[PDB]
């Protein structure tokens, strides 16, 4: 009745100390689907592994989890934000280029025992709309062809899609893609971040009265609605849950409101070491240090203040509110980004008595 998904990342193995995330850190029945991020798209449009140890170690490591969760399905994700669109745009522009990518892809999936493919082209533009459609149609066709041919279940085929309606209009033929994609993973996050000069919410459930006109649809609720109205069935919209936060350095540590002015990004944190970004477990460390929390009931998310540092993030209350809203509105489910941001050891946080995956466990718990 409800999809429950989780992104694994193949660079989380390089965090320092207990931030290091390995496939053995996964938990049985946490996720129905594990989206592996990412494969590499070569310049010649062929698919290969991205990290030097995927084929030999990490891919099989994730697959071993099926031993204790037999209907765990694992899909290979290609793209992401770092990858950009340059290869994608070229690869998709001709039938023969997509044929080379598709065929290369089908073979890389079979060899490495994946259950499906997840296209995270971030993002198709006007010039790519029609190409994108054909690319997906042809991926389903080959998958359909391969399945009848080899007498197997068809490979699964999903896309991570843009939550910004202006992009959805530009680059997605939504009714056509509905007929073709299994489901879409709605990236209803990153709505606000340190690229802005004032504090905002990362992933607000609802809009806020103080939002300006350009952002009245930049919430989970209204962005999922937009996909619904463009012709994607609600059951094929899967709601993105962010286990990370974004943060600013406050311009004045006395104005600490949603919208307070900021002079730059939050200082890079101990583990993710990316300025402007905090993992959930890092938040728990900060709480333990007398960082103060503030619920925002309008948007149903918390923020965190400590010194001149201000983070929007997501915790058990905000996650409880979104997943419940997933059920109340009958969207297709939830997915989490990422596994390695939660308190996967269950030792960085203390409010949860040591429960592993305080945040991600909510999916199986509430969505069954």
């Amino acid at each position: 009745k409800y999809v429950r998904g989780c992104y694994f990342t193949n660079w989380a193995q390089y965090r320092p100390g207990n931030g290091k995330y390995n496939p053995e850190h996964y938990q049985a029945n946490l996720c129905e689907y594990i989206f592996y991020a990412f494969a590499k798209l070569n310049d010649d449009f062929t698919v290969d592994q991205f990290e030097w140890n995927d084929i030999d170690v990490l891919y099989p490591g994730v697959m071993k989890q099926k031993s204790s969760q037999p209907d765990l399905k694992v899909l290979l994700s290609l793209g992401g934000w770092n990858a950009g669109t340059a290869t994608f745009k070229k690869m998709a522009a001709t039938y023969s280029n997509r044929a080379k990518f598709i065929s290369s892809l089908v073979s890389f999936l079979q060899q490495n025992k994946f259950d499906g493919f997840d296209l995270d082209w971030e993002y198709p533009e006007s010039s790519d709309k029609e190409n994108y459609l054909l690319l997906c149609q042809e991926i389903l066709a080959k998958f359909e062809e391969v399945a009848k041919c080899t007498s197997t279940s068809r490979l699964l085929f999903t896309a991570a899609v843009s939550a910004n309606p202006k992009t959805v209009d530009a680059g997605y033929d939504v009714p056509a893609l509905a007929k073709v994609l299994d489901f879409v993973n709605l990236m209803c996050y990153d709505f606000h971040g340190a690229w802005e000069t004032q504090t905002g919410i990362n992933s607000p459930l609802y809009s806020r009265k103080e939002d300006s006109s350009e952002f009245k649809m930049w919430n989970v609720e209204q962005s999922s609605k937009y996909w619904s109205d463009k012709g994607m069935p609600k059951k094929q919209i899967i709601i993105g849950l962010p286990t990370y936060g974004r943060g600013w350095t406050l311009s004045d540590a006395s104005k600490t409101d949603i919208g307070a002015p900021a002079q730059g990004s939050s200082t890079a944190t101990e583990y993710l070491r990316e300025a402007g970004v905090i993992s959930y477990y890092e938040v728990c460390q900060k709480l333990s240090s007398g960082a103060k929390r503030v619920w925002d009931d309008e948007s149903k998310t918390p923020y965190l203040v400590q010194g001149n540092q201000w983070f929007s993030y997501d915790d058990v209350e905000s996650m409880k509110a979104k997943i419940n809203w997933i059920k109340q509105e009958n969207y297709g489910g939830a997915f989490v980004w990422t596994l390695d941001y939660d308190d996967f050891l269950g030792s960085f946080c203390t409010e949860h008595n040591g429960k592993k995956y305080p945040l991600i466990s909510l999916m199986q718990e509430i969505l069954g």
